[PDB]
């Protein structure tokens, strides 16, 4: 039937192999948990990591979780932006799923929470 | 019915925010025009760009297009290659459509008109 | 039908046009055999260089294989992780099939061997 993407993004606030798996699993869970996902309906997965995060492959999460080791993953790196969130990363997790593109659940945690659409920025937040 | 990739690559004079969503937009338009795509058959859509390109995610340009704001996007680095065409957007869209995949209109624009194949289904159909 | 990745890697002795295209080509030969891949189910595919491979896009072996020539491909730069594979070309393939996940065959060549879930581990028994 229909397939889907569904993107999420994270940040760490060091470029360690403990925080990177730590946060990218953080996020793979919420957007499973938010979506309904079950490993053998997807597709296949990206992560993209910026520039300045060396320590280990996000993907490793991804192999490491309980059902999702026949998950197909790899890994990118994200275009460095001048400007850009630093230490993000990133997913496309593609899905086979009927959800209409308008009620798919994409995901922002940590630092990234900035990424989302929904919001407009805050002029005065005190008063 | 099918999912099929659709590529299209533009180039840019300079590193700007201006042209990169300008050029940007200009060759998502194109494919809608030659490709007929509604957003809600978009599966998902990948942009990348050569690292000699900092100033803006390319990606920005879709999630601003009238209708396409649910359509899931995220960007990667290009790889560097020597020789290899400088400046340059690429992209690659995710479809539902019952368009064969010799009559998918891939899309290049500005100089990246370089990088098209030149095929020959008239010939390729025959011998 | 439903959609499924198919990752591969393998690496080259030297970053040139020859051994690149050589190894890129075996790797998608091997694939298309061990998963009876034809190219108009081929939604897709995406080809991943670590960052000290220049010579040429991978995707060129693509192209190039007869039949391929509609099959849609792009590049990207893999993340630099320290202590990754160096000289690897990484392949995500997105078909349709209705093979069940855990029987798609993924396949791992030349120093890419270690990247075999069954030999990536190996290592643990000696050190």
């Amino acid at each position: 039937m229909m397939i889907r993407g569904i993107r999420g993004a994270t940040t760490v606030e060091r470029d360690t192999e403990e925080e990177i798996l730590q946060k990218t699993k953080q996020l793979l869970e919420k957007i499973i948990e938010e979506n309904h996902t079950k490993p053998e309906d997807v597709v296949q997965m990206l992560l993209s990591a910026t520039p300045d995060l060396h320590a280990v492959f996000p993907a490793k999460a991804v192999r490491e979780l309980s059902g999702w080791q026949y998950v197909p993953v790899t890994c990118m790196q994200e275009m460095d932006v001048t400007g850009g969130l630093k230490k993000c990363i990133r997913v496309m997790m593609t899905v086979q799923t009927d959800v209409p593109q308008d009620q798919i659940r994409h995901v922002y945690l940590e630092k990234a929470v900035v990424l989302r659409p929904d919001l407009s920025l805050t002029k005065n937040t005190e008063l």
